[PDB]
DNA sequence: CCAGGCCCTCTAGGGCCTT
């Protein structure tokens, strides 16, 4: 009664209109799907460098939400329902579920989302969106946190450091990284992040992963 | 107009972490 492990990793990151206590609404999403074989022995350049699978599969979508941003999500991200409006951007539709139901049928299953924090904003925001259009990710998806699982994988060997994805990249990688607050950026920081301990949070989410039908909505969506 | 599960510090209080 048991679904196989997961064999392909999509990691995730949305921007979004603010933080969960206005109900924001996504305005990017991107993903990077990358095959569990790629993580197992991760890919590095002849320097020593971590480089991105060259198999990788990436979606980026952007897209208007239909209340206003909050003017520190706007500054931050770079992005304004009138710049989203002009470049001709519709809201999260029936258009982004096929997108996205077609690029993860496109992934060999089954498939492990992959969020910074995403059990507290990206997984119940993200479901929000999908529910408000009925719409479903495939029965044996599952949702790993990186937060927690880091977090956990250090308590695991101890005998207050910053969890935060710009922290965990400057801990890791002893620089900073690129396009803070852009989807793609930061999918790709949190994958390059992923991959210096590759190993170890594999093995985490072979025993923790969450099922994404556990997932609940961070509110409920309004009706038009 | 203003989240919440988590974690760690004087077990209730406070900050983290996501935009
Ligand atoms: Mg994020
Ligand atoms: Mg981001
Ligand atoms: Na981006």
């Amino acid at each position: 009664s048991e679904p196989p492990r997961a064999e392909t990793f999509v990691f995730l990151d949305l921007e979004a209109t603010g933080l969960p206590n206005m109900d924001p609404e996504i305005a990017e999403i991107s993903l990077f799907a990358v095959h569990r074989s790629s993580l197992e022995n991760p890919e590095r350049d002849d320097s020593g460098s971590l480089v991105l699978p060259r198999v990788l599969d990436k979606l980026t979508l952007c897209m208007c939400p239909e209340r206003p941003f909050t003017a520190k999500a706007s500054e931050i991200t770079g992005l304004s329902s009138e710049s989203l409006m002009h470049c001709g951007k519709a809201g999260f539709n029936g258009a982004v579920v096929r997108t996205l139901q077609g690029f993860l049928s496109r992934q060999e299953g089954p498939i492990c989302l992959v969020a910074h924090n995403g059990f507290d904003y990206d997984f119940p925001l993200l479901c929000t969106e999908l529910q408000r259009l009925g719409a479903h990710l495939p029965q044996d998806t599952v949702c790993l946190d990186t937060l927690p699982a880091l977090r956990g994988l250090d308590r695991a060997h101890s005998h207050r450091k910053s969890y935060s994805l710009a922290s965990l990249f400057h801990r890791y990688f002893q620089a900073e990284p690129s396009a803070a607050h852009s989807a793609e950026g930061d999918v790709h920081t949190l994958l390059l992040i992923f991959l210096h301990r590759a190993p170890e949070l594999l093995a985490w989410a072979d025993e923790q992963a969450r099922s994404w039908a556990h997932i609940e909505p961070m509110y409920v969506p309004p009706d038009g």
